[PDB]
């Protein structure tokens, strides 16, 4: 029809007098029709992103991400839905990726790693065997 110019941040003319929030937004009621009324971000994270991944809420969206320690097979960094998830573990030992001492082997773990001595080497004191700073002799 027409278009308010007064509509609030993050809605959109719908004719001369009124105003309705953008997607991802909301509002009390489904149709604004004055500029005290907000449209206030919806928390998508809070209503599936699937295994070994994180649901982050943005303004106006959301996106899954796999979690620490995984990442997608199909390469893409951000998804939607279980349906576009390629999460899987990342194997640090194989990848070099780790960060071991050169003194103990990395044992792959799903989500992590760890380092252990061989198993002949003895850890230094202070530190336990089997963790990412393990450091033997
Ligand atoms: C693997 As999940 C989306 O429950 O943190
Ligand atoms: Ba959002
Ligand atoms: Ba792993």
């Amino acid at each position: 029809r027409g278009c308010a110019r007064w509509c609030p941040q993050d809605s959109s003319c719908v004719n001369a007098t009124a105003c309705r929030c953008n997607p991802g937004f909301s509002s009390f009621s489904e149709i604004i029709t004055t500029p005290m009324e907000t449209c206030d971000d919806i928390n998508e994270c809070a209503t599936s992103c699937g295994k070994f991944s994180d649901c982050w809420n943005t303004e106006g969206s959301y996106d899954c991400v796999c979690s620490p320690g995984y990442e997608p097979v199909s390469g893409a960094k951000t998804f939607k839905n279980e349906s576009e998830n390629t999460c899987q573990d990342v194997d640090e030992c194989s990848s070099g990726q780790h960060q071991c001492d050169s003194s103990t082997v990395c044992f792959n773990t799903v989500g992590s790693y760890s380092c252990r001595c061989r198993p002949g080497w003895k850890p230094r004191h202070g530190i336990p065997n089997n963790q990412k700073d393990t450091v033997c002799e």
